[PDB]
């Protein structure tokens, strides 16, 4: 259960990113824009799995593309959350095997939606209701990502955020640490000294993404999502990124700058 | 309001097509397969519109690809309907303009899903609740196709069928007449005399799709969806196709062959 405080802090980070680019961003957007964007990225993830039962295919998805898609969904869902302040869900479970062992005699055509889980209230929903790991299994992924579309459709952005963070952990990616590292790099890229070549890397020739990876590799998801100290760990990741990219002391921001 | 009798007859036509290819097709499939397929085809339709508000794009979708996608959805939704015998919907309306004229003072961040229409029961739902025409307008299309995904997610296949038939009419395509014509051609293609070149076209050199178009061009949607006489009109379309493709009298089937 990802703390609502942590979820709110991530959304404030995203508001920061969005506000730098356009101070009036919220006025130009609607909640439905972010729902659509989530739905489209979830569809892209779905389509990379071998779901088409009538084709002779295929290789499971590229893990790097999956990570990119999860990261993209996170940006959309954090942006969505900034525009919101009983709604029932009818979730898919992973594709079932035929009824057997003497239960096949009540396996008749049922009311539409019988295969869906019992109605779950959106405000009572947890991950175990709608995400199925591991995502290496096709049917688990198909149910999970369809469920993400269901939640995006109800504008349940915090649940979507939680879900993609968990999905990322499942495939070995610490999306919270990555998000905070990349957030910092976004600010560095707008600095005069970055743009003019004054600020240089701690290791010449190493690509930005490999540098970020080095900054975040010591941290597990649990390490950066404790309700008590997450701000400190995110500040540590910020500092690590500033160091790696050669930012002078006086140009750095603390985590408290971004958090309300 | 498309008659439930007509919807059932279309689904029986589809069961016919599916049963020819695999007599045990239903045992291999689940309702969720068809929901997924619908969702993926709706996503493809969505992605062909210029929805990405951060890109300098683009030309509205290709009308022929739209027609193909609607036709594909119809096959999936008719197949879905054959596997089923209160569920709430929260539909999108087309993207709103900002609140004004002195209502802007209650435009505050609201409970998630506030922009969605009031809950509509799936069994009370009509087209006017979720489809917005014309589909030449981007925001109308985006709301409509997202709503189709909502209904596919609840396995409301008959509503999906109705919706794509109406969508097809909106862009000038009689999808019912086309479906029946193509259904007939599917059977002709499995006939010995077709496969061996014995059965020849009424006009040499004309492509199959242009021939089908000639068979169906006299019919409006209303012409082929009257509860009283639709079977007769579908039989007339079958006969027209058999004639155009050179089928001997004794190899033809009547509409009553397919309908239960």
């Amino acid at each position: 259960s990802l703390s609502p405080l942590i979820l709110r802090s991530l959304a404030e980070l995203q508001d920061g990113l969005n506000t730098v680019v356009d101070k009036n961003w919220r006025q130009l957007r609607r909640p439905g824009d972010w729902s659509l964007a989530i739905t489209m990225e979830a569809a892209e993830l779905l389509d990379s799995y071998p779901w088409k039962w009538w084709k002779n295919v295929k290789a499971q998805p590229d893990l790097q593309n999956v990570k990119i898609e999860l990261t993209d969904i996170l940006h959309f869902s954090l942006s969505g959350a900034m525009q919101v302040s009983k709604h029932w869900c009818y979730f898919d479970q992973p594709r079932a095997l035929p009824a057997a062992g003497g239960a096949e005699y009540v396996a008749c055509v049922e009311t539409p939606g019988s295969s869906l889980s019992a109605p779950v209230s959106a405000d009572e929903c947890d991950l175990a209701d709608f995400m199925f790991f591991p995502l290496s299994d096709t049917n688990n992924a198909l149910a999970s990502f369809q469920n993400i579309i269901r939640l995006a459709s109800l504008q349940r952005f915090q649940l979507v955020t939680s879900a993609v963070i968990a999905a990322a952990d499942d495939i070995g990616f610490n999306l919270v640490a990555y998000y905070v590292a990349k957030h910092t790099l976004n600010g560095i890229r707008q600095m005069k000294g970055y743009k003019d070549g004054t600020y240089v890397k701690v290791q010449k020739g190493v690509e930005d993404n490999e540098l970020l990876h080095g900054c975040i590799s010591p941290f597990s998801l649990d390490d950066v999502t404790n309700e008590g100290n997450y701000k400190t760990k995110w500040d540590d990741i910020m500092h690590r990124v500033y160091d790696a990219f050669g930012t002078p002391k006086e140009e750095r921001l603390n985590i408290g700058h971004w958090l309300k």
